[PDB]
């Protein structure tokens, strides 16, 4: 009746052999549990921000039943309501490595908890492997990990970061001049796909800068994040107070693009990150990344892992094809 799983902190956690009810504290991990199980059927608690994101994405179509899941058991500062979780009776709760006191209290309440980590693409893969053991879906978990590893190997072999004369790329978060800095995964993704980071010398993950700095950088390509409603026509038509984008190369050449969003936003590490890398590659170095069709790979991924066959309309929405005027996707 019992099994023991080792979590990402090296803690051995006892739980039922058959896990039927899972609660998830980390925001992106609701979509990741869904991906590993190929189903939302075992999910009984999610972060309220995970619910918010769910309502805004294709996730809502894939997993209509999550509409009625509990999202009250944890707040925005990741504080757990232990009374609520005890009522919910999950078989396991996914928590963060920095919450050992939560693990201990949950254990005292008879509720197993597994700790995961954040920051890297390896953390995603190790977390998936752990979920495979929890959910008894090791084949799907390893298929997802292999997919990520094969994608990583493909981009390492292409070695686009070694190319000369790379386009300068700015990852703009919002309407308030906040950009991806040199501690962000976004700058790593820009480098791996053969771009130069416009904000290379700006520290932090997301950092506010001046319009004057951006004018000086003069990026060739601008990617807009999904943290904010900002869209390309907001830049093209200078709708943003105190900002003049009109003389920037990316703006004059109409190379301002809204980042895609699948099951979760693609702006940080997630289960669909290899698809994001493929999108960026074809924007930044299309002559290098010319041996795949992103639309086909997206359809294949959704069919294989989610048993869902995307329509052309759904693909347009995910990849912002109309919004970005990128009809070749």
């Amino acid at each position: 009746n019992i099994k023991v799983v080792t979590d990402l902190t090296g803690t051995d956690v006892s739980m039922k052999k058959e896990i039927n009810r899972i609660a998830i504290v980390p925001i992106p991990w609701t979509s990741i549990v869904y991906a590993v199980d190929g189903s939302d059927k075992k999910i009984v608690g999610i972060h309220p921000s995970a619910k918010k994101s769910y309502e805004a994405s294709i996730f809502k179509t894939l997993a209509p039943d999550l509409e009625n899941v509990n999202s009250s058991f944890v707040d925005n500062n990741f504080n757990v309501n232990f009374e609520e979780v005890a009522k919910l009776k999950p078989d396991v709760v996914i928590i963060w490595d920095y919450q050992p006191e939560v693990a201990k209290k949950l254990k005292e309440l008879g509720i197993p908890a597994v700790s995961i980590k954040y920051g890297t693409l390896e953390d995603i893969q190790n977390g998936i492997r752990l979920l495979g053991k929890i959910l008894d879906k090791p084949e799907q978990a390893e298929a997802l990990i292999s997919y990520h590893k094969d994608s990583e190997a493909y981009f390492k072999q292409k070695n686009a970061s070694a190319l000369p004369n790379k386009p300068k790329v700015l990852y703009l978060q919002n309407k308030n001049l906040t950009v991806a800095g040199n501690n962000s995964v976004n700058q790593l993704m820009i480098t791996m796909t053969g771009g130069e980071n416009a904000a290379k010398d700006t520290k932090g993950s997301w950092t506010k800068v001046s319009m004057e700095e951006i004018m000086t950088w003069d990026p060739d390509i601008i990617i807009l994040s999904n943290f904010d409603s900002i869209r390309p026509d907001d830049i093209y038509q200078d709708k943003l107070e105190g900002q003049n984008w009109s003389n920037i190369k990316a703006v004059k050449t109409h190379r301002v693009y809204k980042a895609p969003m699948g099951i979760y936003r693609w702006d940080a590490p997630n289960v669909e990150t290899p698809l994001m890398m493929k999108w960026m590659g074809q924007l930044i170095q299309p002559d290098t990344f010319n041996d795949y069709i992103l639309r086909d790979d997206l359809k294949q991924f959704y069919n294989t892992f989610y048993h869902y066959n995307l329509t052309d309309s759904e693909i347009n929405t995910i990849l912002n094809i109309s919004i970005n005027n990128t009809p070749t996707f």
